[PDB]
């Protein structure tokens, strides 16, 4: 499995949710719901960056799978985590460490499609991102 390319946002279910999970305020979760955010993957032997892009923020994800790091998540939910991300197969496992139980996300492909699973404490927020090449 290779994530390499430029994603669109095609549906965000559940996300309202999530972020009530986390603890946003109403006001900054109304202003997320709005935002259809990018994904620009680039994989590179086991070294991945993901940015997440979108007007409001943008979010870069730089690890190495495997290997622990420490995520900030200030701008999100105003948190850190100790973040590794692993292989399980062809699906890429995130677990987030942290104040928040059962934090993480879950990484796969279904053939054009990028498909983005995030969970904490039970609460389920499904994405799905097409895989475009218009460049920006
Ligand atoms: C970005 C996301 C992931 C990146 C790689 C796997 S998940 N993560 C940080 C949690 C998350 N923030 C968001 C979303 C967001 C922004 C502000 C507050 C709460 C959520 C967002 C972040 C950045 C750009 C645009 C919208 N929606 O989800």
């Amino acid at each position: 499995v290779d994530f390499t390319g430029y994603w669109k946002m095609l549906v965000n279910e559940n996300f309202e949710e999530y972020l009530r999970a986390l603890d946003v305020n109403v006001a900054l979760r109304k202003i997320a719901n709005l935002l259809k955010p990018d994904k620009e993957i680039v994989q590179d032997g086991d070294h991945m960056i993901i940015r997440t892009l979108s007007t409001f923020r943008n979010y870069i994800m730089d690890f190495q799978v495997g290997k622990e790091f420490e995520e900030d998540l200030t701008g999100i939910d105003d948190r850190k985590c100790m973040t590794t991300v692993s292989w399980d197969g062809d699906k890429l496992q995130c677990v987030q460490k942290g104040e928040k139980e059962g934090r993480g996300w879950t990484q796969w492909i279904e053939g054009d499609e990028l498909h983005l699973e995030m969970r904490v404490e039970g609460v389920v927020c499904k994405q799905v991102f097409k895989k475009v090449q218009h460049h920006h």
